[PDB]
């Protein structure tokens, strides 16, 4: 018995309902066929066999999933987001993130028995099953969950939350249910200060801390924080998924199974303000749409990959070869339109340019790079690729504009940058109008 | 910072330095030209020409260290070319325009007129190719390509942002530029991709970041 | 007016209207809805369910003859269809931003690029199609065509702006849309006429409106 | 010997210059060569020849035209704007304002004493010599003047400012040198008051009141001002050209040859403030473009030709042929694409959209009228001019939009306003896609 509308998926739309028989009520996501796209069914076909295979209290449980018009009618849940809920209490400590924690671990542990790695613990996913006061937390979205086969690693594909993504991930190795303790790692952490381990406005950056494990626990914050808690934290937050603490394991954690005994009970109101500035910062960068920003901000390292490509196009616009030979490699390869699709190699080709067109008369150029994005590959090397447009003058005496997609690989030689390989695709770099 | 004047002489490096350098900078970094001691004034200032008197002796090796590192970013800075780096160091009321700016996006993309209108000024103008070349006004436009094509047509479709660029001007109102790419299943089921450029105005009315006018050049939203 | 509820009882029409009346009224044009009459207790103030004792009986002639008005206006404009009319009842604000955008065109037409620089932010962001779908920013990308074509070339171009639209988006913010008409003579000196249209971005920054940001579609503005 | 430089021209730059052999300073617009178009060299030969003809204490004066590069050399004007000037004085009365007219008055009779009309008599053409006391008023900028031969009228075109246009020139009826007469008119009146006698927001209506001489002298402003400067300004002011004051005549007026006798001394603080206003108007409706901006207010009677104009639309997307045969005159001719570049004349053409196309069916048409213009021909005539843009879905599917530019012909016959002619370019109105 349909009622109030909750809000809206992708492709459903979720609204409350009732089961009219019982006068239970629950929360229907329609399935509809909005779009039905390939990965789309295939995705929603995994994730309704889940959900129907976990049946457990810190759970959200499936239903039903009838095909009249396609449902997913789940448990309702009306509490918000576990992390939402904290920020709003007048009273938190160790004692009750604790409890959270034990929750979470056993619809973690559950999932495990029964083969399933959700991989994407977080925030977000983490909910209250509703407003009263002891609502049980309950794990939700198991959008990107996978099925394993007893304890076999394998590599199941890139996929996760990037503050969240365990060591193995980013390794490229093959990886299995121990993801998601160290998911449950990082989020305990943020449940005992208010902000994550692993923190960069470079992404690559912060994947080198994941990788390298570099956390630690600052003062004067952690000073309060008792031995056990560090402890189990440091267990989760293992490089090694191989020696890093299971689910079953951590329900048998001191902090956990004997938190009446060894949890603080001191209320956090550092960690409260803190978790409140942390869920405002995760609900500003939500990111509801792919978004792709060329990094603006350079290392010194990446700013002398620039500075080479710069000086390399100014000796090309001034036509001065000696200045291009010095910085080009002599077995320099090259895509460019002027080959013709064809891979040239050496200085010739480049050198027919600066015989007969690099020297014009009055005819100004007027270079612009855009949204260079630098790679270092290693201590002695480098690739950069940039928008290269062009002002000119053509042949009737207009101004024009022409644009050029440029990929230059650097090796650091005998102490000096130079280009070994160049890619340009979109119009060629001389005025052929 | 300039137009303000907003330099100051932090320390400890500045504690070793005398008033009277510190005298002759204030009154060369003076925000008014009309009160900003000349050159010939500044030539008979007591730290210039009693210097063997007034200014210090002191080694500033400090100075020396951070001149060199100055230096060496001044030569890595030194653009022979022009060069255009992209935003990516946002702050939170830039952030806030992006944020907003992708659910109304979402909004179009999902077909929810209601999300629309709530995000959109009712007075909002558009230029767009939709429109060929003319100034629309309203609601009514925009309101064909929902009750139609936006939720009828069912096919996958992926949208791009790229590069975006906030003006904030005024704390209420902002400007974002950015490249929308949208990748798209064309009528053979074959994959495409198209390019809009796409200007939004915002102005924070009611409490309520709004779009008042937007201008989108290139590629038609609707594939 | 609606949404700060400024409405008022004007003299004389309204000396002779019944203050549970006026009562009335106050309560249904309550801004906040929490304390807005319901129907269940409108049907219950004296005004309606005690109207023998409270209502007047006094007939209102000069409602009839203003109704009769409001009626044959309301006929006329029954827009059985979207009717979109320009803009020509400019405020003194908005005349300010036509005056800026029309002495910024004319420093490009006269290959100003001193007033240009006055007239531009210096972190001026723009799509343009002569920057093929990239966002530039700065001037480099627009002193090409002031350093070589708008003032190299001599032969006589015509501007018009047609049907600008103009956003007040607080005290020191403005945006502008209009068409951008260009009659000039071609290579083969032949009259020719292009069209582009254009959004600007005004800021108001130390007294002086600014352009932060403008997109132009269509056409490019040099011939 | 050149020095500062004082503005910009469309095509020259002006900059203040000596005469060196005798330390008399000017001011130089250089022609140069910056463009040199056909009617832009025709009109700069006719106002050099002109300026050089006229040579009075009151008009700037020519001094060379040398060609070694271009030259303009004019007399040195630092004074501004005359309008300028008398809003920054403590007191301004009719005496200073007949002085001024009589050194106005002066420069025009001397133009037309030499057979020369300006044509363009303004507040931005009236400048003060210097800033010093009593510098005297200079006539500028005869870049619209022409040539008459004695008295003979004749039709020279539509030339001039909205505001100071005469109704000989608004008639289209030969004329001569008394519009500069009229002109001086509206000026005095100016600078009594400070504000126009003729204004309007539509400039058809404005030029409807310059043609009846539609102005009065409201109070309480007027009630100061003396019968002869009202006498002078109704002279002026005259609809009849061949019954309008010359400048001769009105030299010899009381108000200016007895001015020390009839002209009021007392301060009009109320002329100098509305002055202000009034040169602040101007300068920000300076319209350094061509700008057009559609019609946004309407009288009762063009909202009676839209309406109309959309119930025919209505009818025509509605396929009411009935309605269609109503409102259009039976015998309607139109030009449209869809017949060719033919003129079609009656129903039949037309006839067979209705009966085969404006009855489609999950077909959805939406029509946009964009800036509508209206002219008023007679109280029982209209035409209507404005943007049609039709959305609507295509056969593959998808929305597309379309735009034709239609003008409508509207006749009231036997009391219904009915259509005559229509005229549609660009698209055809029926989606052929």
């Amino acid at each position: 018995q349909l009622f109030e509308e909750l809000g809206k998926g992708a492709f459903s739309v979720v609204r409350r309902c009732m089961k009219i028989p019982t006068g239970q009520e629950y929360a229907a996501k329609i399935i509809n066929t909005k779009k039905l796209s390939a990965r789309d069914h295939q995705k929603l076909e995994r994730e309704a066999r889940i959900c129907r295979l976990l049946k457990h209290p810190n759970i959200v449980r499936l239903h039903d999933s009838i095909s009249e018009f396609h449902y997913l009618v789940f448990d309702l849940v009306t509490g918000g987001e576990l992390f939402e809920d904290i920020v709003a209490r007048e009273y938190y400590s160790e004692a009750d993130a604790s409890h959270c924690i034990q929750q979470i671990l056993e619809s973690v542990n559950h999932c495990h028995l029964n083969g399933i790695v959700h991989r994407d613990l977080k925030p977000e996913n983490l909910l209250l099953a509703s407003k009263s006061k002891g609502a049980a937390v309950k794990l939700a979205d198991f959008g990107l969950a996978i099925e394993v086969q007893g304890d076999q690693q394998a590599w199941f594909g890139f996929a996760g939350t990037p503050g969240y993504l365990s060591p193995e991930v980013l390794r490229k190795d093959p990886y299995g249910k121990p993801v998601d303790m160290w998911a449950c790692g990082v989020i305990l952490y943020i449940l005992l200060v208010g902000y994550p381990p692993f923190w960069d406005e470079d992404q690559h950056r912060l994947y080198q801390q994941i990788k390298a494990g570099a956390y630690d626990f600052p003062s004067p914050e952690w000073d309060t924080v008792t031995p056990e808690a560090k402890d189990l934290i440091n267990k989760m937050l293992t490089i090694n998924p191989a020696k890093r603490i299971t689910a079953s394991e951590a329900l048998k954690h001191p902090w956990i199974c004997q938190r009446s005994t060894v949890a603080s009970m001191m209320h956090r109101q550092e960690t409260v303000d803190c978790l409140k500035k942390f869920n405002a910062r995760r609900k500003l960068k939500g990111a509801i749409l792919t978004t792709m920003l060329a990094t603006r901000n350079f290392s010194a390292r990446k700013q002398e990959i620039i500075k080479v490509t710069e000086q390399l196009i100014e000796a090309i616009n001034n036509g001065c070869f000696e200045a291009y030979t010095k910085i080009c490699d002599p077995g320099l390869t090259a895509f460019e339109p002027e080959a013709l699709g064809n891979l040239v190699e050496g200085m010739d080709f480049h050198r027919f340019y600066f015989e007969n067109a690099l020297s014009k008369s009055n005819k100004p150029i007027h270079t612009i790079i855009l949204n260079p994005h630098v790679h270092l590959v290693g201590d002695d090397a480098a690739c950069i690729a940039y928008i290269r447009l062009t002002q000119y003058m053509d042949g009737s005496g207009m101004p024009k504009t022409m644009q050029s997609e440029e990929t230059r690989v650097w090796h650091r030689r005998d102490g000096k940058w130079q280009n070994v390989h160049f890619h340009r695709s979109g119009s060629p770099t001389v005025p052929i109008k």
